[PDB]
């Protein structure tokens, strides 16, 4: 399907590693869809070149440029920089439907069945489960929606200073409307929940389709022993999957640009 | 409405305080429904007498007795004692529909509109939000359902050793079926979330209808200064509401049995 895409975002090189692992994981699980990544000019040439290989489409978004539609909102609400960049996912009108996935997620299984879903479909956020988590969502690119989101960003901002507040505000019927727009939690499994509610993880986590690495320590912030194939220090399985992909697929890819 | 009830449970005197505050809070917000409390013989005469005043119905459940239907399951799965006692809420066939509320919840607003809901309606659990939280739920008393729950308890137990695992297992279509069976989070607002996702609380928590005091430190485990009208040590508003009711309504009630 050429009209549908997984879309991620990286604003820097550290999250490009995430993007690259995410993109690799989607190919690993044989997505039939396109892979698109939003990048900023802060993403270096080497990461960018690796992104051009992993992703079918690399889109540059520069909200620091006055030519950007979001730039005015950025001036007004500088804290929303990343949010505003992410919102450009709606500008990808070459696609009829996309699954947005943050660069700190990881695909463990084919999730092409998400394209059955409508905008706005997302998994509940743990913590405040009447908000959906904005790490993974099904949306329809539309200039109009983009404009409407930008407008909300400008007028109200984000109740949480991030994209999740803004998205929840805009798509506010999610909690109370249409159970199909609740993606199963396994499609955006918060890495925190994999110890916060451990009995639940043991009961339902073997079914995890997507892991969302939350907390301040991102996967790339870990040390990974390539001999023991495990990250160093508490349930590292997913970190280890991430690092296996990073070591197996991403690093050698990055390395070939040295020549 | 004489055929509908809020139903809580107390297995001991500490949770009877919770029950009493919960029952008082429901009257404070002018429920038109009956108030029922499941008690065990471990609840002392004084708490029991206070329960007889706050609640319209005080039901004694003694799963330690061989005459109890749950007793055999208790022998088999001793960890489920409290769960099995709670399951007797389904035995309350004098009511057509009930809202079960754990004794560690607190009503902040009339929630009689829960009786519009069907079994099984519950709020999402934070942590694993594709489970519902068993602190507050709308159910239909039925010997059959009780028997079926007991049977599941016996055969599979609880994936989390508590009632929530068992209830989620039995009512397992909740995550993926019927958005109306998702109670808004404000009807079972986890006290943890009131700091775990603080931006969300600031955005949506003023709407809280029910607070669910989770964590090991229950409201009665706090020290309350009756002069400053505040608990001692981090967002104590709800603790303070609980203690205000406890101080204002429950304690003087308890005291009158000294004579
Ligand atoms: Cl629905």
């Amino acid at each position: 399907m050429t009209d549908q895409a997984f879309v991620t975002l990286t604003t820097n090189d550290a999250y490009a590693k995430g993007a690259l692992v995410l993109g690799s994981s989607l190919k690993q699980h044989r997505t039939s869809r396109r892979l698109a990544v939003l990048t900023t000019p802060q993403v270096s040439d080497t990461m960018r070149k690796a992104l051009e290989i992993v992703f079918d489409e690399v889109i540059t978004v520069d909200i620091l440029d006055s030519g950007d539609s979001a730039h005015l909102t950025l001036m007004k609400r500088p804290e929303l920089g990343v949010t505003l960049t992410k919102l450009h996912c709606w500008s990808l009108t070459q696609y009829s439907k996309c699954v947005f996935m943050d660069a700190d997620t990881l695909v463990l299984a084919n999730i092409d069945d998400l394209f059955e879903r409508e905008e706005l479909s997302a998994a509940p956020d743990p913590g405040w489960p009447d908000c959906f988590n904005s790490g993974v969502f099904v949306y329809q690119p539309s200039v109009e929606t983009y404009n409407q989101l930008l407008h909300v960003a400008s007028e109200q901002g984000s109740f949480d200073g991030g994209d999740q507040g803004l998205l929840n505000t805009f798509f506010n019927s999610w909690a109370t409307t249409d159970i199909r727009k609740h993606l199963p939690f396994i499609y955006n499994l918060s890495s925190i929940s994999i110890y916060s509610y451990l009995p639940a993880f043991k009961a339902f986590g073997a079914n995890a389709k997507v892991v969302h690495f939350l907390g301040q320590t991102k996967p790339w912030n870990y040390t990974y022993d390539t001999k023991t194939k495990s990250v160093r220090s508490t349930h590292p399985q997913f970190l280890n999957v991430w690092w296996d992909i990073f070591t197996t697929s991403v690093v050698p890819l990055l390395q070939q640009f040295g020549l």
